[PDB]
């Protein structure tokens, strides 16, 4: 059988160094010259290591300088190969993943050799068996010892990190663009929802995130003159609206006396600016096209998805809440970006996918009057907890 | 035996575009799935690509050219060279949206010619009651096409106004002039209304008492379907409503000799009206449409009323959706009776839905909500 | 493949018209000339339609008269075929079922054509797809539109029906043959169980139908001199009897003082006339042969089966309480007929089969002292509810 | 390798008769089933015929000649022509009763030669404890034959009289002269008696106390089978009944030195009697018959007593029926002990059945019922 | 096919008679001359039967004497075969098992013939079938009638047996070797655990057998100078010990004042003599080798296994608590024997295997202060119940 390797991947990391020296940092972190399958490659990696070792930076000439001293330059294929090697990278960025699979392939390559060694050490080495017992046992435990990935990121950095995070919490206002709820919260804490951002509010039983999401919705509709597209695939259009009216100005089984108070609410939304859509279990695809058409005609602002799960962009096997929900997640992110607006997606719990790694800001809601929003992730911003009184619907 | 509707020019445009930009794959996956691709290779590739993304890793052509390597489909797909060929097929890489879209269009086609022709082979061989395969056929087509704008809320408010106009200050005509008529301006036109009653002594009465009003008191027609009981059972029950006779017969042997008059008067009143009944235990989606369709092209149609682990709750939705589809398909107002032991996806397709002396409450709308 | 048709069935309905004109009524109800597969047949059907249209009745000559005007008479095969067509019917009665399967075959025949049309409309018609989407969707919805079976049997007829049903309830006595329980009930309401009739009393928890059935049993044994064969496959012979004694003259854990009162009962049955059989889960076949032998020797009267389910005439797959219980049901009917006596079969509930369509009279028992028998079906008789006091055993 | 017991002359008589009258099929089905028919075609036909009837439709030769068409077995069975041939085979059509009967007789035969020969091939190859295949063999024969008159009630009253004669005013001899002896005139002869006791501290005592009386006090013999406990365990328990010794041993070390006398006297009384015990944990249908049969042809036999999802409750019935069959097969009166946690089909085969200071109640009869 | 027989087995039982006459007793019990497959064999068995019938004992010459009168001696193969037949037995002891399988083979042999007779009686005998119905039914019931195994071992012998068992209970002391608990119990009742014996104490919920077993353990360690190896695979070494200390001299969550009282206990075991092992789910194999090594070095005495189930000597399929637990059971027996010491194995309940047939003494524990040990089996000894006060740990 053909031994486990990927000369193409090797070429990728290898040539990625030429493209940038930062590459050789990440590459050497995981890999070691001889850890390359193609002989030439191990030399070209060792050579760039010894040449980047002396202090002198790594250029297409530098690496062929050290490489010339041993005169392996004719062996590796010449500077012709060196250059080709620089073309064979699709993007020096994410060199780690290229190195990764080279670390993997040739790691696994030894697995094969070490075991086959045990097989032979079996047929001939019959003399004493209790020795092999623990012997072949540790040889495999040794093959799991050479995977260089893993570093305890100390405890010192996370201390200074928690500090400049409070120092980042110690600043003045200046909401850049978004203008949400009671300032202290989202607005102040993170300049009111930036553009291209994917936001995630995590609910729980009795989803208050619905009310909270639509409050942010109208507030960004009444206050600013921005158009907020809101996909409520759970509840009906008309339902959402009235729920929003009693929300902004005070019931169910009633005969009202203060119709006016309901008119004050009714009028309040006269500025409008919110385009609401409720068609259930909507394909994420249509979330994009519909949402975008609005932008090109009237102009957007921000989009709110009422229940992140109900989307279920279709396709292949479900695979226990993870696979499809993740491809939908990064579909929202790629969307918020190619739409240049924030997008608040609502979730809840009973690792609900990969949404975390896609989210720019993830926020949870806690309590039991008063309820507090505790934001966990906030790429480029602080951490945080902030409370807003809640009562019945506001 | 002719050539299938093949996409490859547009397919290669998608597989190529992916290798150029990560966002490319996200938008390809946005509408189509590997199974969709036509070329054997194009599928394996687009799938591999997806497993890499799924894996959490980045996708441009090495990760995938090495994933493709694993479970060895590489030499099978066409080698790295072919993969390269993909990348060069297209310069820029943003028009995948429309280019990929083409891949889907042609997929639906082969998806349709496959499901249609599936119906053909089904006919020639399986005689398992034409009622079913003729019906199952309509479902397989619905299954292929629908599944592979925004709303005016200043407008939705309009609906909230017209709504409130009713709440304080006729189009299909319901019972007496009580809260029910204004509650729905009649209780009319091509929409579905579900009236839900728990085991409340069989609140079927409310259902036919109205059906009666529509025919006898209104002068319109009504098609009632009793799948549980018999016809005579209910028409005798209708009379209990007309002559308010402390209900039953046997009261004096054959009937009450003195109250015999009300029988002839109640039967006389009811006779001049037009109600069309039908009791065919278990039957309601297909023939109901066919019978009402036949009745409509005849006299004109009525307001219709129906009475009453993974292969059960889904089946109820399909008919719930069909009862609604039947309404618009026949510009008729069909009110169905459900039970409460929710019971499926009724509140979704349903239009004004109502749950049930005592009083009644109105649920989601087309008109003024709860009262 | 050979297109779905049954020329034999066609010949059946077609020729069934010659045998009787009533046939052409039922046939035309479902079928339409061209709805015939064999061309000739459609002509011979159209021709008899146009000739029965003008007013003039349909005879073998009439139909060949109209058929001659267009001179298709040589085409259809001549009057030779017309006559043969009249022989090819096994029984002009149940022409509907022959027409039915012709309606079915050629219905389904279009299904094939319409779909194959969609298949072709697929390969060539690529221009616009959203149109086909709804297009092929309605073409199949159109094939389900041509099945002519179904008529709302109005509401007027069922009104006059409920009337002459009360007028049928307004009559005098005159029990024809059977003489059962308290007159007002079965006796009056339906002249006391007619001959050849299949009767069905529907029980429920705590089967009172057992007591009720055996009361009718002795009453038809003590009163008239008829022989009532009673199959009690549930309880033992001796058990039934004593239960019947305390039934007719008043205990379980006792030492009696009024042995006489038990003798009065014991004597009461001296007339006897009831031949009781209890061998459990008896094959319906043996119910017939045994029951019949008695008739040919001593002479019958009526038969009572204690529990209709326990019979389970054996054979093929069970198929959820329906298949075998139905073939047993129509086996009792074919029996009561070929035995010329009534047969009361007892049932209960927790569509228990097809028994309803086989039963000549189906009666239910209701209450909670007093209990009422409510009869539902009664072919040739009224509808009805009648009550009889019940107490403990009478 | 010779010719099977073939029915076709009589078969064609049935398949033909059906086409002549609907009632014909009802009477054919009355005793036989398609699987029964011999000719490949004759089966398919009779089955098709049955599915049409089952379908609810009428059966004479078009419905079936078209059903046969569906799932295409028509050209396979022999064509319409053959079917016609069936109809003409017989003029009148009422003697199907006896004509079809012949079809069944010959079916049983091939049904038997098949099950018998099945036993042969079973012997030559599977040595899985002869106890079982020799036993399983007897069951497969019982399975083939029994399953493929009325009663005199003036007579049944006779039984009710003789019964009452006892109720107020010996044949196998039971316990003392209490209500038990008259309750069953002894408690004798070739019948099965089930005495049922719930977890009532192991009411086995009642069972052997009687068994003792039969042997020691009666002078007859008795075969007792204890499958739970050991022999010595019970004979020591028997002595507890004889010398009414506040039960156990150890009372003084070895025993009570003063009451040592009762031991020799109780053991002396018991010794002269004839009781035959046997403890072979789990064993009761087959060897019990074989052991009692051997004992009977020897000394004469006794009154015998036994002590104690879909593949469990049915197995109990088969032995319950066997215990009863054992009684008549050996003109012996066998009383078995059951538990109450009913427990199967015991009340069906059982003859006088009884459930269990306190008192006892008698259940269904051969004699005076409950007291 | 080759008819079911085992000429070798036949030779076994047959020749086993020559080896010992006791053999002919057991053999004739089950077998009958013609019940032999090989003709010769049936003669040689009949001949030894008629010759052992006349009174004269059976020797190689006696059996060839009777055999000569009919002059079948040349037919059976001569006295050469007779002698060979005496060599063909592997051990005249357990002749029953050899006879057994001959009884079996040729029993089953008739099964075949009788059925094949029914098969033929099927093809030709069509005349009347109800007769065959019950006929072939009894012929098979007849084949189950000839298996000669089974004898009610009367009721007389078990009476005299229960007597000399009390007379065996009426004796004096003299503990042979073992010296256990409160004399009255094990010690007196059975001379204190004999050598080579397999003992089994049956526990139940809340295993007191643990405490009881270790009490016997120390008592045989403190009192006599014997070495008791105890395998406690349930609890830890140290745990067992302290539990044993509070056992011999009086807590858990405590701070003790009478450390001395614990020293008195601590000292008590100074004599020691108990080698405790706790390594869990120990292979029975290692129970043997370890246990034996101790014997050859220091010398044993008795072994205690804490929980008989937890052993689970491994191998093939489990087969519902029976197969493997039985091969382990007879492994302990073969061990206690090849170790010449008693072995107390502890069990409990919720036929737990075949342990009973392997055990030399099986004892149960009963109660609810006082608790009684009731011994059931005791090969070579009496039966018995004996009580010992128990309190908390002693
Ligand atoms: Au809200
Ligand atoms: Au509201
Ligand atoms: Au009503
Ligand atoms: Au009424
Ligand atoms: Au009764
Ligand atoms: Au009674
Ligand atoms: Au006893
Ligand atoms: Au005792
Ligand atoms: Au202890
Ligand atoms: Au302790």
């Amino acid at each position: 059988r053909i031994p486990p390797q990927s000369i193409e991947a090797e070429q990728a990391v290898l040539g990625a160094v030429f493209l940038d020296p930062t590459a050789l940092t990440l590459a050497s972190e995981r890999l070691i010259p001889e850890d390359f399958y193609r002989a030439a490659h191990q030399k070209i990696f060792h050579a760039m290591l010894r040449v980047a070792d002396k202090g002198e930076p790594v250029d297409l000439v530098t690496v062929t300088a050290e490489l010339a001293a041993l005169e392996q330059l004719e062996e590796v294929g010449g500077v012709s190969y060196l250059s080709e090697l620089a073309d064979s990278v699709p993007t020096a960025a994410n060199v780690e993943y290229y190195a990764r699979i080279v670390e993997e392939k040739s790691l696994l390559r030894r697995l094969i050799r070490t075991a086959t060694s045990i097989a032979q050490d079996g047929y001939t080495r019959e003399d004493e068996i209790d020795v092999l017992l623990d012997e072949a046992e540790r040889k495999i435990m040794e093959v799991s010892q050479r995977k260089h990935s893993g570093a305890f990121k100390n405890i010192k950095d996370v201390l200074v990190q928690t500090y400049d995070n409070i120092e980042m919490l110690h600043n003045r206002n200046g909401d850049i663009t978004g203008i949400p709820t009671g300032f202290t919260e989202l607005d102040r804490m993170t300049s009111g929802f930036q553009r291209s951002d994917l936001i995630i509010v995590a609910a729980r039983p009795s989803v208050g995130k619905t009310a909270f999401a639509l409050n942010i919705a109208q507030n960004v509709a009444t206050k600013t003159n921005e158009n907020v597209a809101i996909f409520s695939l759970e509840m009906s259009a008309q339902q959402l609206v009235m729920r929003m009216l009693c929300a902004e100005g005070n019931t169910g089984k009633l005969t009202p006396e203060d119709w006016g108070k309901l008119t004050m609410a009714m009028g309040s939304l006269s500025n409008a600016g919110i385009y609401i859509d409720d068609t259930p279990s909507i394909r994420v695809s249509d979330i994009r096209a519909k949402c975008r058409r609005l932008k090109q005609e009237s102009g957007l602002g921000m989009v709110v998805i009422d229940y992140l799960q109900l989307i279920q962009g279709s396709g292949r096997n479900r695979e226990n809440r993870q696979q499809e929900v993740s491809e939908i997640s990064r579909s929202l992110k790629a969307l918020a970006r190619e739409l240049e607006v924030p997008v608040i997606a609502l979730s809840q719990l009973s690792e609900s996918g990969s949404i975390e790694q896609d989210a720019d800001i993830v926020a949870f809601l806690y309590r039991d009057n008063i309820i507090e929003i505790i934001i966990a992730k906030q790429r480029n911003g602080p951490v945080g907890t902030v409370q807003l009184a809640f009562i019945k619907e506001y």
